[PDB]
């Protein structure tokens, strides 16, 4: 018998494969987000706390989605962000605002309780070491080094005195002198932090963004690329993609008339086909930016995600943001 | 609330993303399978039923894999098969040889108790319907029709009297006349059954090889391609890949000389880099079919799979077949 494991990096690998499957240039895939269902779920749908039934993963579910479909929009690479959980140093809204463990990924310079450098965006660090005092996950072990050696996890008893600042050593090492050791990872520009990071997630730049513009992400001093080729997403174990997609009513004016009832569904379909003159004609992949559902081969493509929701009213010359989370 | 789900098709999508990612380019992946560790696990290492310890998913574990690494072999697309569980109609060696549920995927024409067409390969079908008499997974429901209406699963009390034969309706529907209704899916060529299938899995052809030669897979009558572009893997919810990689002693003569110690580890690394003359030199992805650890940038690429196994001693003119399963 064998002892095999898929590493955490395979999750990142899967996420990156999906992201790289789309785009410009060669033989790449095309993915669409769809919206539909004007017909009310029931007389309830408008009252507070209403929740529609879950979508059904079946042939019938896909068919019903197409029947209610009102529009489709091409998903661009730019609408996809790799994200990881957000942990702000010193945020007293949540537990352990000043206490961390080795490998924790923390944010600084994102708020007053965190400010370290005007003129820099949010600064992200990884905890390399903690104070010798504390306890182990495997209770019996009272020595930090022994705890870690045996695969235990060490919770320090002494808090981080000040937020890590700067980029640190040539290797990015930072020693505040409070027993904690930190490693500088990267910087998040304001356009990203303001518009794409949330209370729960921070964006980690894709490898191509890092090769293209390292200073934008305060990564010009990084040396780890000599081995990891800008795979910051792997280093921080990013495995979730967050969509910042937009449904612009200017391309579907009949779906945003004054007084409309709104839409209730969203779906993602990979590689749908354009409509045909005769069903036996050649398959042509849908590559245009948007399609009235009538202009696509009904039920073509593969529906990988489905979502039912209370009704949202689209307004002309206005856009609606759709956010989706894919975990790999 | 916003009730969203990822469909079973998303699993097939990730598997396919992975398969199609292999190649040359910045938006593609080169994949290598490594082998190593001649040092014994321990003295019982040879005893029957011996199980080595599990590899460790950490930087130290990657460091150790590289330390013990003996060689690396480039993985080619031809070494990857999409598979689904094999359920042979009437095979009494396993449970429920004659009882099926809607959507079960069954294999016929594989044995005497399964024969339906001399000259043809194994024939794959999907159960569309089952007898009215039976039991619902939701006890308080007597009717079969109702059971399924509430997301239940119906287990018929009457068994299948005979396996389906032929390709069925214009849409592949078959009715043996025993209360079971089947749908013809595809045919597996004889060479594939012998060389790529196992007692546990059967291969499902990839979209491009199927579109390229439908007759090979008894798919020439198919019409669903008018919507699914030959996406059979999605139709049958295929989500695991089986590797068929070969380690030929010719490539590593020294590693396999008489009186061998053998190899005990296998790992899979994506996009490793070749060695550099200077640390600061540009990154060069490895693309040759073979490499000795020494010729790659140590710890380069991302290790997505690690496996420990009992020693296997290679020798003069011998080839070890390595089989791996990735479930997406
Ligand atoms: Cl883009
Ligand atoms: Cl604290
Ligand atoms: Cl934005
Ligand atoms: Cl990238
Ligand atoms: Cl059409
Ligand atoms: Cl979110
Ligand atoms: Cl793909
Ligand atoms: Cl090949
Ligand atoms: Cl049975
Ligand atoms: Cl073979
Ligand atoms: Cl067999
Ligand atoms: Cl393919
Ligand atoms: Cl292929
Ligand atoms: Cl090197
Ligand atoms: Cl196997």
């Amino acid at each position: 018998i064998y002892r095999a494991i898929v590493t955490s990096k395979f999750r990142t690998e899967k996420m990156l494969n999906f992201y790289n499957s789309i785009g410009s240039g060669p033989d790449k895939n095309t993915i669409f987000i769809t919206f539909g269902r004007s017909e009310p779920w029931s007389s309830n749908e408008n009252e507070v706390g209403f929740a529609p039934p879950y979508p059904t993963d079946s042939v019938l579910g896909v068919t019903d989605m197409w029947t209610h479909m009102m529009g489709t929009v091409k998903v661009l690479p730019s609408m996809l962000d790799a994200v990881i959980p957000r942990r702000d140093w010193g945020d007293t809204r949540y537990p352990d605002p000043y206490t961390f463990r080795i490998n924790d990924i923390v944010v600084c310079n994102s708020a007053p309780y965190n400010a370290t450098e005007s003129g820099a965006g949010w600064l992200v660090y990884r905890c390399l070491d903690v104070p010798d005092t504390g306890m182990c996950s495997i209770a019996s072990l009272t020595d930090k080094d022994e705890c870690l050696k045996l695969g235990g996890k060490w919770t320090p008893s002494a808090r981080s005195m000040t937020p890590p600042e700067g980029r640190g050593d040539a290797e990015g090492t930072i020693e505040p002198g409070d027993g904690y050791v930190w490693e500088y990872l990267f910087e998040i520009p304001p356009d990203v932090s303001i518009n794409r990071c949330t209370n729960e997630y921070i964006v980690v730049p894709w490898p191509e963004e890092l090769k293209e513009d390292p200073t934008r992400w305060g990564y010009e001093d990084n040396l780890t690329w000599q081995q990891d080729d800008f795979g910051l997403i792997y280093r921080v174990k990013a495995n979730t993609i967050r969509f910042k997609a937009y449904l612009d009513s200017v391309y579907f004016p009949e779906a945003a008339l004054p007084g409309n009832k709104g839409f209730r569904q969203i779906s993602i379909i990979t590689n749908p086909l354009e409509a045909k003159a005769h069903p036996n004609d050649p398959n042509v992949k849908a590559e245009k930016d948007y399609y009235d559902p009538e202009d696509l081969m009904r039920h073509s493509g593969e529906m990988i995600y489905m979502e039912n929701r209370p009704p949202i009213i689209m307004a002309m010359d206005q856009t609606e943001e759709i956010n989706i989370l894919f975990t790999f």
